[PDB]
């Protein structure tokens, strides 16, 4: 590294967190200047789930200079967290574990009028992931009242006779009875009163075979957990802690995919940052972008009271489940622009007028290439006028083949003169190129720090290719003044 690469690291291979591997950066000045980060701690290399995965965090006091030690809010314990080296032979470099449950994706969103920040991951039960996961809400109704289903182990194969109720009371719904058994805030078993426990695995590498196997380290049984009395439904699911205190303390874990239709096989979140609306009558809704294989790709929650309750919306009919990951800005009116990967070949763009409720049509935005599969992207609004204009910054590879040839983009937003949707246009003026086009360049997140400068969190490698699994150290940390941005080649 450079002086300028000094301190370009936030998580890291040795860090507190016990991963060897990272991606799927979040990035987030909060409205007090402190600024936080998140990441997925990806522990049997760089593999998707199903895999052992935990959520990430860590802050910085000074503007986003200094980094904190990193903490685990989101975190499974039926496998262990631990370093370890994945083989990246041609074999080995495919296998992944078998039987651990996973958070994975991570947004991050604050209400500036509360100050509160809102940790969303996906979350997978165990062996779980988008591919494997079955189709369902993983909620039965009872009486008109959603319950996470749970599966006994003694009954048949696909049945879910009991759920998790009130004071989480785990109920035979058959005879609609309280059973000797509930869980805690944390989803843990408990019979009786007393907690069940079930024996952590490890994972070993012996030549190109990884052996999953017990220890004697009790945890406590989950029912997210392959071995777990009860189990839910393996879908799915999405999952939120809240913190009033920067993160120095969490809230008890939201299951919040309450609303997952009962048609979709996955649903999970767009990675990166949600978005608080600061102007128009909808000033301090909260809204978090969501793609799914269902009756639509693009969808969105959004929360008009702080986060309490949220509400989904579908933005098309798409039922191809394509890699619909997105990101949103604000105009300046209060009306939204959103940006999305699509499985098409391009980026796309969609616009609301009424605050995220509905989504118009998608419009190809030629401006920047891509794969067929293609890749996230970062954008967000930017507090400072440029060339006199309001302005936001797009996030990116630029390629056709491959992740890499990384931009970051200024766009530049006018009036057009026209109503509705097609009242602004943006203008994509800059374009600055963060390294030799060759150099891999894949999910990047940008925020805005307190004395005006931009924050990049980045993958500097190609997080698609088979042949780049497996890497350390390639989540990269990046500031840049305005102005060093304003490049036209
Ligand atoms: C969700 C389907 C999609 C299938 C290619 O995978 C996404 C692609 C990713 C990618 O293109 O690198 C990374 C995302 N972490 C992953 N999402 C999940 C939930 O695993
Ligand atoms: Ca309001």
């Amino acid at each position: 590294g450079a002086m300028a690469d000094i301190g370009s690291n936030i998580f890291y291979a040795g860090d507190a967190t016990k991963s060897n591997y990272f991606r799927i950066p979040s990035l987030l000045a909060l409205d007090s200047g402190t600024v936080i980060a998140a990441a997925d701690a990806r522990y049997g290399g760089t593999h998707d789930a199903k895999s052992k995965i935990n959520t990430a965090f860590a802050k910085s006091t000074d503007g986003g200079k200094t980094w904190g030690q990193p903490t685990l809010p989101l975190k499974f314990d039926d496998y262990v967290a631990k370093n370890i080296d994945w083989p990246r032979d041609s074999v080995g470099k495919n296998v992944q574990i078998q039987g651990s449950a996973s958070y994975i994706d991570p947004v991050l969103l604050e209400d500036k009028e509360t100050h509160r920040v809102f940790l969303f991951a996906d979350m997978m039960p165990a062996g779980i992931g988008s591919s494997n996961a079955s189709v369902g809400s993983g909620f039965k109704e009872v009486d008109g009242k959603k319950y996470l289903k749970l599966h006994w182990k003694d009954d048949a194969a696909g049945t879910y006779d009991y759920s998790v109720r009130e004071n989480g009371t785990i109920y035979n719904d058959t005879t609609n009875s309280a059973t000797e058994y509930s869980v805690d805030g944390e989803y843990n078993l408990y019979k009786n009163g007393n907690a069940m426990l079930c024996k952590q695995y490890d994972y070993n590498f012996e030549g190109t075979k990884l052996l999953e196997t017990q220890t004697d380290t009790d945890v406590n049984m989950n029912v997210f957990y392959k071995d777990a009395d009860f189990k839910v439904f393996p879908t799915t699911y999405l999952a939120m802690k809240y913190s009033d205190d920067e993160g120095e303390t969490w809230s008890d874990l939201q299951i919040v995919s309450t609303f997952k239709p009962e048609e979709s096989k996955f649903l999970v979140l767009g990675p990166g940052v949600g978005k608080q609306i600061a102007n128009g009558e909808h000033a301090g809704r909260l809204i978090v972008p969501l793609y799914s294989k269902s009756s639509a790709e693009l969808g969105f929650m959004y929360s008009d009271d702080h986060g309490n309750n949220w509400t989904y919306v579908e933005a098309d009919q798409n039922t191809g489940g394509a890699t619909a990951e997105a990101q949103i800005v604000e105009m300046p009116d209060g009306s939204l622009k959103t940006y999305l990967r699509t499985g098409s070949g391009y980026i796309a763009q969609v616009m609301s007028t009424d605050g995220g409720e509905t989504w118009s049509e998608r419009v190809p935005l030629t401006e920047i290439a891509t794969t067929g599969y293609g890749t996230q992207l970062s954008v967000i609004n930017y507090s400072q006028p440029v060339d006199g204009k309001p302005a936001i910054l797009l996030s990116a590879p630029n390629a056709t083949n491959g992740r890499k040839n990384g931009k970051i983009w200024i766009g530049l937003i006018s009036e057009t003169g026209n109503s509705g949707k097609d009242k602004y246009s943006v203008d994509w003026k800059y374009c600055y190129s963060v390294d030799t086009p060759q150099m891999g360049y894949s999910y990047s997140c940008l925020t805005e720090l307190p004395d005006g400068e931009i924050g990049l969190l980045y993958e500097k490698y190609d997080s698609w290719s088979r042949n780049e699994l497996h890497l350390k150290n390639i989540l990269k940390y990046e500031r840049f003044n305005i102005d060093e941005l304003k490049v036209q080649p």
